[PDB]
């Protein structure tokens, strides 16, 4: 079998000419030549079968990416594994090769207003489809937005995704959370489990802010510091907003803080398009109930040159892994990948 840096990368015969790219969640990522469709592709090696949680995240994300079909969401081209459960020790996921991601791009490249507008349009177009399927991504950030050499953007990394569940969103103060800190909405730290669509819109708002200045807007160094970054910019929440927080620990925390005034967006981003800042404001709204939705963001004047609802498709149909032992998860991963076998 093919070796890359002393580890087996066993993807042939169809995929040859391997180059190391980096590291994903449960293994090595490589590029390779697809000898069928005469193009280079990306291949991730996944080795999750030892851990219940690796299995859960792997199954969830295979299920979601196989069900989804959208220009702005990464697809699965092929899946390589052993013919039997007994011999299956890893899984290889084949995907379109994307040159870069918005993270890498932002640490070296200034974005034109036209690039920012186009990227935001594609992010929201993809998110419209995701939300239309009753799915929350829950980990949107620059590194999860892949881009090719013509700036086609595709959302990836559905490992933390969930089916929306707004009726069961509520929780106590400072309840632990797994998704990436800088992109977490304020309510996550106060009273929210992240089971509502507004969680994703906050993340997109943070990404928009980051595209305007090439720096994260809220670089919290730890769980609570993240909330204090947000409030340093949005200012103290209104009485009316506080009234929607019933949890006393959460509300009393906010009440204990010195009054902070809002930093105006045009002072923070003096070269930004004024329509961009209007949309940013509506995405980075403190109160999740008043935060703009994906479809309304698409309809905002900033995106007017791209908006076309007839060309912004929804999922044909909307979308219990929690208790399943790893043994049953491996078996479901086996079944779920069966369509790619010879």
């Amino acid at each position: 079998p093919e070796m890359v840096r002393g580890q087996v990368f066993d993807v042939g015969p169809r995929y040859t000419n391997l180059s190391y790219i980096g590291e994903g969640a449960y293994g090595m990522v490589c590029s390779a030549y697809d000898n069928v469709n005469k193009v280079r592709v990306a291949i991730k090696k996944i080795s999750p079968f030892e851990h219940q949680t690796y299995c859960q995240r792997t199954l969830r994300e295979i299920k979601i990416l196989l069900r989804f079909r959208h220009e702005n969401i990464i697809g699965i081209n092929d899946i390589i594994r052993a013919p039997t459960i007994e011999q299956m020790k890893d899984v290889y996921i084949v995907q379109d090769l994307m040159e870069t991601d918005l993270y890498k791009l932002l640490k070296t490249q200034h974005l034109s207003n036209d690039h920012i507008c186009y990227f935001l349009y594609q992010i929201l177009r993809g998110l419209k489809y995701i939300h239309s399927a009753n799915v929350l991504h829950r980990d949107l950030k620059p590194s999860n937005l892949l881009l090719n050499t013509t700036c086609d953007l595709k959302i990836c990394d559905f490992g933390l995704a969930r089916v929306a569940d707004p009726d069961h969103d509520h929780t106590g103060f400072l309840t632990e959370y797994v998704a990436t800190r800088w992109y977490r909405a304020p309510e996550i730290m106060l009273n929210s489990k992240g089971y509502t669509k507004s969680i994703d819109i906050w993340s997109v708002g943070c990404i928009l802010a980051e595209m305007l200045s090439n720096r994260p807007i809220f670089p919290g160094k730890h769980y609570l510091d993240q909330l204090n970054h947000i409030l340093g910019i949005l200012g103290s929440p209104s009485q009316e907003d506080l009234n929607c927080i019933i949890n006393l620990k959460a509300r009393n925390y906010l009440l204990s803080l010195p009054h902070k005034n809002k930093v105006p967006w045009n002072r923070l981003f003096p070269n930004a398009d004024s329509k961009a800042l209007d949309l940013l404001d509506k995405m980075l709204t403190f109160n999740p109930h008043k935060r703009i939705e994906v479809e309304q963001a698409l309809a905002h004047p900033y995106l007017e040159q791209y908006y076309d609802p007839s060309d912004e498709p929804i999922a044909e149909a909307p979308f219990e892994l929690d208790d399943l032992p790893k043994e049953k998860l491996k078996e479901l991963i086996f079944e779920e990948t069966a369509r790619f076998q010879p």
